[PDB]
């Protein structure tokens, strides 16, 4: 018909809210039966509710649904609000006292419903008195689409009243595949499509796309062929869309459930050189843990906890592990996106990021420097507790429905933590400790291409009698080189520079 | 008549609010009495009261029942409602002067009344005015209905005004019984029904339902044989519901007062091997403390506290004897419940579960993490001490009218409790010990198949001269395991991981 990746949806839908209106009324009114009046359908933005809704109805030949926007309800004057709900179902009114009991079936559609409930107590009631009193109307069937289920009141869902609840997902590899079929099927009858277009390759590259945006990605592989020829021309009907046209689009679309890309490559990583064993150790733990969290079903959530002193590399570790992962989903918290709001908003947005890390197959999070988040000083002690409670009950709760996430966290206060008694939220401890040989700064001079071996050599002769057993981290000691390199005696520099930060 | 299992409590109704009113005028004013001029009907919802409001009706073969809704009347606009409750009596007004004493009877319903005191006072009193004071109509009945008695002021229940309070319950074995006859009767009198089908199996099946779920179960497994045809064909005449129907229709309607299956099957028990002794006396004295609360009438209220160190296998524990029970009613408290709320939220939503627990024959409440549920942080230390309060009183009350119910909780902070002195509430106290020997350790990898015996020795054999005193739990255990199964060394890797824990 025109719907792609709902086949067990489809039937289940059509088995209960639908099924019954076929047949002539006697043999329904024979087994002592009511017809349903109302279904729920709930899922993600942009996957495809609505067009379920209006596609349902021409088969059964329907008049076209009517649709109504809730905020739209909310944000008219009241005596408006109040007088609009009884001009709703009038056509419908009107053709029962015509056509008594064989009048046609009649479709309301009601979106953004939890916005009624989100505080709007007289729409609630006038509604359900069309479909639940005595003033009871046997023509209509309304259907409700919301983003979240835990908003709507009990009331509403007990039998008589939205008596049917469906759930829509993300489409998994066939599903895009046949939604590319769907798309793309009128630019395929016209030979307006080249024959080098692959679409199994496209189903494996799109990874975690819902169907609006691959509507979006056919329309701007069509703008480029456009443009080609423009500056309006002739031999228009030679224009064809091309393999290289889809792989351009596919740089101009971002999803959502993506890869925070930019955040991750640039602001967390400007190098990176193997200086000691216990580094390579590191990030192979880290290899495993990822490799285990993806080939194993006794294991949907795993938490670690990367400690170590100031100036020591941490952040950049968490991600390096996570660029190599190749995950689909990967978000970070940190404090550059909290900076200048309240503490309820700050509340709010991260419930709102762990609500939509549970919607696909595999995710991972990286939580940085967790005693800055909740504000703490030393003086009082002053610090926030309900962010702290949220983040302690947020780090053990389990995703539903056989998904799964990791999560990476950073801090150089273990001795806080150990005072807020948090510290049995985490699986496994990493610590991360300061260069104190002198061989290590040998090796981070080699990889950064300081100077010729002469002068190198000079470096350690004269910090090995200067100062023989310094404690400095990595961050600093990358600072001091890059000094040092534009003096005019880099030599002397660097050995002053390092013997006042040992 | 038409409606089944609510006998008694009939015989009571008709024999105060209706037996005057079918006898002459003549012998009424001859005792010296007057008619009852207000009735009260309570229960859980969904479970038969305006049925039987209407259906005494039809005897006295009164007019159509009147009715009003609270809400519809409470949002309306402040003039509109005032002048809307005059309207309501209109007609009774008129009959009344027509025909005197001798006019019929005019019966109004009103539902949902406590949301008038539920904060409002002008419907109240022009309501009183017209069964009370001097300008009082001699014709009419008023029937009152609430899920919540304790909410409406007692200045209404003196006599004169609601003098008949009656209360309606879930029904019993043979009340479901009754209950599916009357539903079927359409189907089973017109050969569409089959042979096979037997309802005493039905009704011990359905062990908790109301009346609504029946009628919601019968329409289900219509919809199955229904939808077999479709795709509108020949042969309708040989449509027959069967017992597979049924079967199938009872996974699709889930019932309020059930189990909450996912909740305590998926989140909390991942895995169950008996590695020791303690454990094996553990769960005995579980089914103990069940089965007495099943056989006995003098100890109808239990409660019990597991605790000990953290990660030594509490919550599985509990959640595995709920499991067992076989009980209709099972629900838990915990901190994922009631994140993101305030305070009175908080507040509002424990007490609304105690209440729904004190409805049903026989439950078990399971209460978990109890001071997380507090906000405790021992740096201040800050705690809320309203919640403390509330969990405090309810841990004792006894639940009315012959039922029983077992409460079980779970705890790490031991001292925290005997400091805040609430361990008197607790009836029994349970501890749940670490492992600390290596046969043990040897129990549990046996049982979760950690590679071949040849290689397990190895394991043995080093850490008993690496670390012979170890202490660690059991959760820890099962993720160690797991991540040395994914090393190319299983063996070093696992060893070095237990020495640190230990
Ligand atoms: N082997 C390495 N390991 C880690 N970081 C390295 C390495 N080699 C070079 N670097 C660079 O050193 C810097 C370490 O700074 P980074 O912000 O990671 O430290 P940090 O301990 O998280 O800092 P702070 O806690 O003060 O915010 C980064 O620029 C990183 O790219
Ligand atoms: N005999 C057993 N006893 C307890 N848990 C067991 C047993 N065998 C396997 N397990 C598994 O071990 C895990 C124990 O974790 P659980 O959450 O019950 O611990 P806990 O004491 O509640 O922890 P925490 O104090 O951190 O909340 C569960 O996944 C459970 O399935
Ligand atoms: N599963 C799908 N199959 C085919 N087309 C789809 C699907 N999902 C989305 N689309 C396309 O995207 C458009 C927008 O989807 P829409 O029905 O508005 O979803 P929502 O109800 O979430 O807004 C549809 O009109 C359709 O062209
Ligand atoms: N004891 C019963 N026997 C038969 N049917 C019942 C019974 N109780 C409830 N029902 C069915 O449930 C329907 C809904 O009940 P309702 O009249 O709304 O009662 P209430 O709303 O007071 O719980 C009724 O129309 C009736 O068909
Ligand atoms: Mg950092
Ligand atoms: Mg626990």
């Amino acid at each position: 018909l025109g719907v792609g990746g709902l086949d067990k949806e489809f039937t289940k839908i059509f088995r209960r809210a639908f099924a019954s209106r076929i047949f002539p009324p006697s043999v329904i009114e024979k087994l002592g039966i009511s017809h349903v009046k109302g279904l729920l359908l709930y899922g993600p933005p942009g996957t495809g509710k609505t067009l379920i809704a209006r596609k349902i109805g021409t088969m059964l030949n329907a008049k076209e649904p009517k649709i109504v926007n809730g905020p739209e309800i909310l944000s008219k004057y009241v005596g408006s609000s109040e007088e609009n709900i009884r001009n709703l179902f009038k056509d419908a009114e009107a053709e029962y006292r015509a056509k008594g009991e064989e009048s046609s079936l009649h479709i309301i559609i009601f979106d953004e419903l939890d916005s009624v409930f989100k505080q709007g107590d007289n729409v609630v009631n006038q509604l359900l008195a069309k479909m639940d009193g005595v003033d009871q109307l046997n023509n209509i069937l309304v259907i409700g689409m919301t983003n979240r289920k835990d908003l709507i009141d009990s009331a509403l869902l007990r039998p008589g009243r939205f008596e049917v609840q469906v759930e829509i997902h993300l489409p998994d590899e066939k599903g895009r595949l046949q939604i590319f079929d769907i798309q793309t099927k009128k630019m395929r009858e016209n030979n307006m499509m080249s024959d080098d277009v692959n679409l199994a390759e496209l189903a494996a590259l799109t990874k975690n796309f819902s169907g609006a945006e691959i509507e979006g990605l056919v329309k701007s592989a069509s703008s480029f062929a456009i443009n080609k020829t423009v500056n309006n021309t002739k031999d228009i009907a030679k224009l064809k869309v091309t393999r290289e046209d889809f792989l351009n689009a596919l740089n101009d679309v971002t999803p959502a459930f993506g890869i925070s890309e930019e955040d991750l490559k640039t602001c967390v990583e400007g190098g990176m050189m193997l200086y000691s064993e216990r580094v390579n150790s590191i990030l192979k733990n880290g290899a495993r843990y990822v490799r285990q969290v993806r080939e194993s079903d006794k294991s949907r959530l795993v938490s670690l906890l990367i400690h170590g002193p100031a100036g020591s590399g941490k952040t950049a570790l968490a991600a390096e592990i996570a660029l190599k992962s190749g995950f689909p989903f990967i978000r970070l918290i940190s404090p550059n996106e909290l900076s200048g709001m309240s503490e309820s908003a700050k509340i709010a947005y991260i419930d709102n990021t762990f609500r939509d890390a549970y919607k696909s197959p595999l995710n991972i999070l990286v939580i940085d420097s967790l005693e800055t988040l909740v504000d703490w000083v030393p003086i009082g002690p002053r610090f926030s507790n309900n962010i702290l409670q949220m983040l302690k009950v947020a780090l053990k709760r389990k995703p539903p429905q056989d998904r799964r996430l990791l999560i990476m966290t950073t801090t150089s206060a273990y001795s806080v933590l150990q005072q807020m008694d948090i510290l049995s939220c985490f699986d496994n401890e990493i610590a991360v400790p300061n260069m104190t040989n002198l061989d290590e700064l040998n090796n981070v001079m080699i990889e950064s291409n300081f100077l010729d071996d002469a002068g190198r050599v000079k470096v350690i002769n004269e910090l090995s009698r200067s100062c023989p057993n310094f404690n400095v981290g990595i961050k600093k000691t990358l600072t001091n080189i890059e000094t040092a390199r534009h003096d005019e005696d880099p030599v002397n520099e660097l050995v002053e520079l390092m013997t006042q930060s040992a």
